[PDB]
């Protein structure tokens, strides 16, 4: 199973982003042939664990099959409430700092700035859209004008709504829901994907089980009916009758596991960002 601190063996170390003495890593997987000239498209994970746990090693397999497609694959540390005094907000600020540093070192790591690809599993696959459409709750010391936006958005059973506000529905309470409201850092709109969705926001593709207890597949079904009105191209592809963390590498026998890679490789492919196999 996952360890933290984890494991990445022949990926590379960059220290991202220092904030309170902690030294956040990435861990990049380059492609075969890379050079510094390159421009490759690029993609970051930001691995699950309810904002209190998790390991970058969870999304270290799919690293590797995107580096073996050409990408310049990454895997995020980022802080989390039982390692460290942070609430929601405050992993926002580190997601969104990992997409920053990756695009302001763009041509160290050979990779075309607006090729960038955030994704993420549950509270990972939360961060992942918040770097491509929630404002704002960026490290204070960045330069903002380096824009910490993604350019698309893979993401693997994700959390989209954390408020209640607005909605005609009612939401089943859940454990993870714990008042996490005291662990937001934020009022819950302004962390709550959600509740940004307007015109312009980049593509993106979803994966989410249709049996998932833990995030309802209504609320995702909800956010892609809503971005596809404002003419976003948002692709929800339900796995019927899977339950949350069906995509993970290890599960099932693998068929998720290798269905999902098939999906994501094939969408970026159609936006451009990856040459056909």
């Amino acid at each position: 199973r996952l360890r933290y601190p984890p494991e990445m063996p022949g990926a590379e170390v960059k220290v991202y982003k220092k904030v309170d003495n902690v030294d956040l890593k990435l861990y990049i997987y380059k492609p075969a042939d890379w050079k510094p000239a390159d421009r490759r498209s690029a993609i970051v994970f930001f691995f699950g664990g309810g904002w209190q746990s998790g390991s970058p090693a969870q999304f270290r397999p799919q690293c590797e099959y995107f580096a073996g497609r050409g990408m310049v694959a990454m895997a995020a540390d980022y802080r989390v409430g039982s390692r460290h005094n942070v609430k929601v907000a405050d992993c926002v600020a580190d997601a969104k700092s990992a997409i920053r540093w990756v695009r302001q070192h763009a041509a160290e790591l050979g990779v075309d700035p607006q090729k960038i690809v955030a994704s993420g599993g549950s509270a990972g696959g939360h961060l992942a859209a918040c770097t491509v459409m929630v404002p704002d709750l960026e490290a204070p010391e960045e330069d903002h004008t380096i824009s910490s936006q993604a350019n698309a958005a893979i993401l693997f059973n994700p959390v989209l709504i954390l408020s209640r506000e607005g909605l005609k529905d009612h939401v089943p309470r859940q454990d993870w829901e714990e008042r996490l409201r005291e662990r937001l850092g934020t009022e819950p709109k302004a962390v709550s994907p959600y509740h940004h969705i307007r015109a312009g926001l980049p593509p993106m593709i979803i994966f989410h089980g249709t049996a998932d207890n833990t995030v309802p597949f209504e609320t995702i079904r909800l956010f892609a009916e809503a971005m596809k009105k404002a003419g976003n191209r948002c692709e929800l592809v339900p796995f019927e009758g899977a339950a949350h963390g069906f995509f993970n590498f290890g599960r099932g026998d693998n068929l998720a596991y290798q269905k999902t890679l098939e999906l994501a490789d094939e969408f970026l492919v159609e936006i451009g960002f990856l040459a056909p196999k």
